[PDB]
């Protein structure tokens, strides 16, 4: 049963002998004997094709196994294969790490596949640079004869790098080169209010059901509330919170609560309360926040009750639309509309250029209330009203600035190229042609500060430069602004007259506290009380000899020394501050103040004439009494007399008494120091504040910044873009200091006797770490579904799961409290959802189902796995257990070798059975089907051709095609190479044995 050469000592190994009527084969490795007739064909044998599709099929349909989003699977999904094909050579069991990617093995079409394999030669260096590209006519036996090979190189590189880390870039790389899994299938397109370029809806679905909702109900503003009409964009920004869900309802309003008590709370310190709010984004949300804020600030502190009660809690809307006032009022002014006409006409007539400014009129018009003749109070909606906001005339200028100086494309710097745009903006700000500052700011603020029935709001930026550390720099305005300022504490009250001349010359008068009419005598403080205002936006006006400007003072002004307070200049303005060195003017027995072509005794700048310069493009000329004392203050506190409207907010004395302070621009910078912290601070400037007359001062939104780059808002940090709606400088700090920096803010604030207010920020959260499948359609503003997009009803990944963790700890929290505490929040039934809010679930993290929606991701609108016929793949956690083919385990019934009567044949892929063909088993043994389809395995030498010329075989009983081996016979010995093939005429050796073989084939001799 061994059989050796006895001369030599030497075992002879595969090998097959003839003796007598038996034949025995002595095996490859040890050269134990065997019955060679009784040699059978392994009814387990797989072929090479079979084992290579086999070892690729996914390990098994774990989680851990499959990567995947809620079972789904992605172009970015890597997954464990049953085997390895080790170093490119060795099929190996796999190991739970040895994750590959899926595109190695799956392509949704031939196409792709073709462009797989050219990437992966051009910047994978995974096949020879040579090849030609493959095209879309490529061959599929070509292709994936080349996608083995890839394969092969891919296992190569990672062994010898030992990281798969390279092929995950190269891979991710790959896949966003292609439409279907990039924004190029997204439908890209920026019209409204799609600031980022696109917007998916979320959408019920039996693929995603944990992403449904019963609610929903989308654009539903002051002007929407039935859902009848077209309403506001319910999409703005990231992801965009459903505030129609009841249950996110009560979540606002326990933010809100939060916000209200957000010393006590964080801080045990009730000096640290916000006062009122500002409502961002009005017309992106569910007007029902605007009903519950009121209601919640009701309850807490009695708003409706007087003057007295209301305006301890100064609040504002960001409410653009011009229907939205006529709403607020009819809620109650539950929060101050902005006026956005009176904006607009400031716009039109004094903030551009010189051949762009329109007829002052507008001014006394184009508002909430006429001006003419404003002689009464309650009579109007109160509102605020503003020159420049964070985000109003100051973001994009000083983006078309950084763009300008940095040649950068738009809305992209680093800090270094805001400085430089920042540098270019105020040189631009400072000068008298303006391509990104308003003209005319002392006028535009003179009109700001001087109307009556208006709560002007002063922006930041126009005090100190946009960008810097804060307060780090003032701007050209800042001694203009802050005297009108003051000089509206101590001079503004009254009735108000406006008029334009034939001269287009603006005359704006304010009687002082007593008088509402130019014929009222006034009271005792009237006397040195009111102001003057004359403006004109021509810059070549230029009165006839002998024509006038007629300031009409009243009644209560006859006879009166006036003084200047500013007065324009051939390059700025000149402002006085108090009395001292200010030019002179006189009233007539009428009351009336006359200017003219001509200086006023021999003053200089006293005469009314156009002129051109970086502060004043037309005229600026501003008059009050002489000789009012020092501490004169024209105030009026809010009555405490019970209101007999249902309203919060009345516009009257006590309401225009007050001023907010806009206490910040996007562009602050990141402090270099604790001393620079914007908090830190406010909370030394609380006395300066308060002596420009600041009873409210409105704080950036205070939510740590997500900080993702993906709109300006998390470029420059601001505060508007944040995951975590109750982290104010808490986790680290946010661009204004900790919370404790905070907190001292608002503690000296009030300890001053200002207001504090908080930005609440409802619309949306960003940056969601927690990947989601939720079942999406392409969108407008408005959720229309985008008609040409192929995503419709399209299960996509969302960043929509976390929130968190102060949203974690607080989320809810107060709920109980507030039931407690005002029972009937709890009743109010909305007029949109017609319902009350919901309390009974606390959200302490967020997911699909509590958005509307979120701006495109551009992760491709197939970047979630589909077959041909649209089905998804699923590992089973959603929708049906259905992976790729190359994946799945096949039924391999009538496949690879099967027995039928007496002969073994051979089926391939397509079920087919092979004639004429050898096929290699997955150990390495070759096996031929003749040519009708039978395996041979008949012990004697036959003629084939492998394809050219015809080579002598032999196949033993169990179908192995015998080679690298002698076979002695009683007629002669015989060698079989390599490849099976009978050796004729020669001399070889294999391995420490030479054979020499005639021409028949018979061996000569051997050593
Ligand atoms: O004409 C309908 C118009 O209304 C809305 O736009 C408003 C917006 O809601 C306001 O906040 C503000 O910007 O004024 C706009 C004009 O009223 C829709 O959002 C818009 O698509 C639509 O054209
Ligand atoms: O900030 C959300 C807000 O943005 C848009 O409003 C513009 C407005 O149209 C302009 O007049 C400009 O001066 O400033 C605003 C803020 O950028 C939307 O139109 C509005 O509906 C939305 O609430
Ligand atoms: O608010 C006083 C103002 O009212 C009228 O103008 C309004 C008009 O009634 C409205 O339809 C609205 O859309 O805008 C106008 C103001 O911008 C008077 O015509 C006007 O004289 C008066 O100042
Ligand atoms: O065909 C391009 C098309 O795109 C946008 O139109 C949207 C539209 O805004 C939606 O409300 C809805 O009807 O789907 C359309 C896309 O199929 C652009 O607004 C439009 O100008 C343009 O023609
Ligand atoms: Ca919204």
């Amino acid at each position: 049963q061994y059989y050796i050469d006895p001369t030599t000592g030497q075992p002879r190994k595969n090998f097959l002998l003839q003796n007598g009527n038996d034949w025995i084969y002595f095996d490859k490795d040890t050269g134990a004997g065997t019955n060679a007739l009784k040699l059978q064909f392994d009814k387990g044998t797989i072929s090479a094709d079979e084992q290579y599709r086999r070892g690729n099929e996914a390990y098994s349909y774990d989680d851990k196994s499959i990567e995947n989003v809620n079972g789904y699977l992605t172009a970015d999904t890597w997954y464990r294969p049953k085997q390895i094909l080790k170093d490119g050579t060795t099929w190996t069991d796999s190991k739970e790490t040895d994750m590959r990617p899926i595109l190695m093995v799956w392509w949704p079409n031939t196409v792709t596949q073709a462009y797989y394999l050219n990437y992966m030669k051009q910047y994978g260096n995974l096949l020879p640079a040579s090849l030609p590209s493959f095209s879309t006519d490529a061959d599929s036996a070509e292709l994936n004869h080349y996608s083995e090979l890839v394969q092969q190189n891919i296992e190569k590189r990672i062994s010898e790098t030992g990281s798969t880390d390279w092929l995950r870039t190269l891979m991710h790389e790959f896949v966003t080169k292609n439409s279907m899994w990039n924004k190029d299938s997204e439908n890209v397109d920026y019209g409204g209010l799609q600031l980022q370029g696109g917007f998916l809806k979320y959408v019920n679905s039996d693929l995603t059901k944990y992403a449904n909702s019963d609610w929903r109900l989308m654009n539903r503003t002051a002007t929407n509330i039935d859902g009848k009409n077209y309403g506001g964009a319910e999409f703005l920004l990231a992801n965009d919170i459903d505030n129609s869900n009841p249950v996110v309802q009560a979540e606002e309003l326990n933010w809100l609560y939060y916000l209200m008590n957000f010393g006590t709370i964080t801080g045990n310190n009730p000096e640290a309360n916000f006062d009122g709010i500002r409502v961002d984004a009005v017309d992106n949300v569910d007007v029902d926040l605007l009903s519950i804020a009121r209601d919640y600030f009701n309850a807490a502190y009695n708003m409706e009750q007087s003057d007295a009660s209301a305006n301890k809690h100064i609040n504002i809307l960001e409410d653009w639309g011009w229907d939205d006032p006529a709403y607020v009022n009819k809620i109650g002014n539950p929060q101050l509309t902005m006026d956005d006409r009176l904006r607009n006409a400031i716009m039109d007539t004094l903030s551009g250029a010189p051949d762009k400014n329109q007829a002052l009129n507008k001014l006394i018009t184009q508002s909430l209330v006429n001006r003419a003749n404003d002689n009464t109070e309650n009579a109007v909606i109160p509102s605020y009203n503003f020159v420049r906001a964070h985000d109003s005339n100051a973001q994009d200028q000083i983006r078309q600035a950084i763009q300008a100086a940095t040649g950068k494309p738009y809305g992209e710097f680093n800090l270094d190229d805001e400085k430089k745009g920042m540098e270019a903006y105020i040189n631009d700000q400072n000068s008298t042609n303006k391509k990104w500052n308003l003209y005319n700011m002392p006028s535009a603020y003179t009109i700001l500060l001087t109307n009556k029935d208006s709560v002007p709001r002063v922006y930041y930026g126009d005090l100190y430069q946009d960008g810097g550390q804060y307060m780090e720099h003032k701007t050209r305005y800042f001694d203009t602004i802050t005297n009108l300022l003051k000089t509206r504490v101590k001079y503004v009250a009254g009735g108000q007259t406006m008029s334009v001349d034939k001269n287009g010359i603006l005359t704006n008068v304010r009687f002082g506290k007593g008088a509402m009419n130019a014929t009222d005598t006034g009271t005792d403080e009237t006397r040195t009380e009111g102001i003057g205002v004359v403006i004109s936006n021509n810059t070549n006006l230029k009165l006839n000899d002998g024509e006038s400007v007629v300031l009409h003072m009243g009644a209560a002004h006859k006879n009166q020394k006036y003084r200047a307070v500013i007065l324009t200049t051939e390059d700025g303005v000149k402002n006085y501050t108090n009395d001292t060195d200010a030019p002179v003017a006189y009233t007539d027995a009428n009351g009336d103040l006359h200017f003219t072509n001509t200086n006023l005794d021999g003053q200089q700048y006293t005469a009314v004439r156009g002129y051109a310069n970086p502060d004043v493009t037309g005229y600026l000329a501003v008059w009050v009494p002489a000789g009012a004392a020092d501490d004169q203050d024209a105030r009026t506190a809010p009555s405490d007399e019970a209101h007999t409207t249902k309203t919060a907010y009345r516009s009257n004395a006590a309401l225009d008494s007050n001023v907010i302070y806009e206490g910040f621009s996007n562009f602050i910078y990141w402090p270099t120091t604790e001393s620079e912290r914007t908090n830190v601070r406010i909370a030394q400037n609380a006395d300066l504040f308060k002596s420009w007359g600041i009873t409210t001062f409105e704080l950036a939104p205070q939510y740590n910044s997500s900080k993702d780059g993906t709109f300006l808002d998390s470029i420059i940090d601001n505060g508007y873009a944040f995951t975590d709606r109750y982290d104010l400088g808490m986790s680290t700090p946010n661009k204004y200091g900790s919370d404790e920096d905070l907190r001292n803010a608002l503690q000296a604030l009030h300890k001053a006797g200002l207001q504090a207010i908080a930005d609440w920020v409802p619309d949306q959260i960003y940056n969601l770490p927690g990947k989601e499948a939720v079942t999406v359609t392409r969108s407008d503003d408005h959720g229309t579904t985008w008609e040409v997009s192929p995503i419709k009803n399209v299960v996509y990944i969302t960043n929509t799961i976390g929130g968190g963790e102060y949203q974690k700890k607080y989320g809810g929290e107060f709920l109980d409290t507030l039931q407690k505490e005002y029972p009937q929040l709890f009743s109010q039934v909305y007029p949109v959802t017609q319902t009350t809010i919901d309390p009974s679930v606390k959200i302490k993290e967020w997911s699909a189902k509590y958005f509307n929606g979120t701006n495109i991701l551009h992760r491709g609108a197939g970047y979630v796995l589909r077959s041909n016929d649209g089905k998804y793949y699923n590992l089973g956690t959603s929708t049906q257990q259905f992976l790729p083919s190359q994946l799945s385990v096949q039924d391999n019934e009538g496949y690879g070798f099967v027995k039928e009567g007496n002969n073994y044949h051979y089926y391939d892929e397509n079920k087919q059975m092979v004639k004429d063909a050898f096929i290699q088993d997955s150990v390495g043994n070759w096996y031929y089907l003749d040519k009708n389809g039978n395996m041979v395995a008949n012990q004697s030498p036959v003629e084939i051709s492998s394809n050219g010329a015809s080579g002598t075989y032999l196949f033993l009983n169990n179908g192995t095609s015998f080679r690298s081996g002698l076979v002695k016979t009683d007629a002669g010995t015989y060698y079989y190479d390599g490849d099976g093939r009978m050796v004729r005429n020669q001399t070889v050796s294999d391995g420490a044995m030479t054979y020499v073989l005639d021409e028949n084939g018979k061996l000569v001799s051997e050593s």
